[PDB]
């Protein structure tokens, strides 16, 4: 009845967050999950019937939908430690868009700004773990979401290359795509201003 | 020497912080301000040859420059306090691509999607001084920094259209377009962790 995706990025603490608050006010939520690089495609399809999207991928317009901001999660450049770009930084930043990178594919074949690799050339995986198992061996390096990769990191098994981009991490807005019939829903403000107050928490 | 580019959009507290620390390792520093819409067409005329430039706007790859984040400044759209958008929301935030906004023009008469007009029709000035005449006239709804706008706000005379969308104003990064031969100069790489260690003291 109320359908709801939520791509692939969205920590697990977001979508926790974001079920128990639907679960108020709605009494049939279903939750899709989704590469953050088709979240916008499936929305489109008319006859998927999304009524919202929790995703980090960006776009203008879309036709049914408006879009307004959640949040903000967190992304990180990783590679194998001893991939060549480790350490050495200053200058590696640039060589990125020399090595080889692993990027979330589309079924589209197309991508966002947003999404797009940044060096040619690229090897396209359809989801995360298929980008760090790669990227483990030596493969190649990837852009991944915190949580994916925190364990790893602590672990000693990937490194980061992207402090000197933006120390930190990578910060990206989580956006909620939500149809046009739910603007002006008193169920769907309640769950936007709960879920937004409640991800506060979090950071 | 040292050429400096500064959008108008970054708070002059971010401007004094770069220009303080740029002085630590630098003997002459020349600080141009500009337009967000034509910071970085201006770094892109050769002859111009700007160093580093400080902007908003984004573009994936410049060609003689490298790109980092220095950090995150706000922005509000707003209106005059009996702008028709004005109180009634969720809706209204629909209808900007409706009513009329008061757009940065660009000399390129060219916009990157972060700086292009969300509705047919605009009208274009060239700065936000321009901007919020007009607006604080009842004559359009713009986006403007928090600085250039908060005064006003305390005094009633402009209201925030923007909170729906994303409460607490709107996040954007502040980005660092810098000449590669600047990559791996010490004094470059003091100046970006100086700056940037410092903005993190702001908020």
């Amino acid at each position: 009845n109320l359908r709801v995706l939520l791509d692939t990025a969205i920590p697990p603490s977001f979508c926790d967050t974001v079920s128990s608050v639907l679960l108020d006010d709605f009494n049939m939520v279903s939750l899709i999950r989704t590469s953050p690089a088709d979240s916008l495609a499936t929305i489109k399809q008319d006859n998927a019937e999304i009524d919202i999207a929790i995703t980090i991928d960006e776009e203008l317009k879309i036709s049914r939908f408006n879009q307004c901001v959640l949040g903000y999660t967190k992304a990180f450049v990783v590679a194998h430690p001893q991939h060549p770009l480790c350490n050495a930084s200053l200058h590696s930043i640039a060589s990125l868009a020399n090595y080889r990178q692993i990027s979330l594919g589309s079924r589209s074949g197309q991508h966002s700004n947003l999404l797009r690799p940044v060096s040619d050339k690229v090897l396209f995986v359809e989801n995360f773990d298929d980008m760090l198992r790669l990227v483990e061996a030596g493969v190649g390096w990837g852009i991944a979401p915190h949580y994916f990769v925190e364990e790893r990191l602590r672990n000693g098994t990937l490194a980061v290359l992207s402090e000197l981009y933006e120390p930190g991490g990578i910060d990206t807005k989580v956006y909620c795509y939500y149809n046009t019939a739910l603007e002006s829903e008193r169920s769907f403000l309640r769950f936007l201003e709960s879920a937004r107050q409640r991800l506060r928490e979090l950071g």
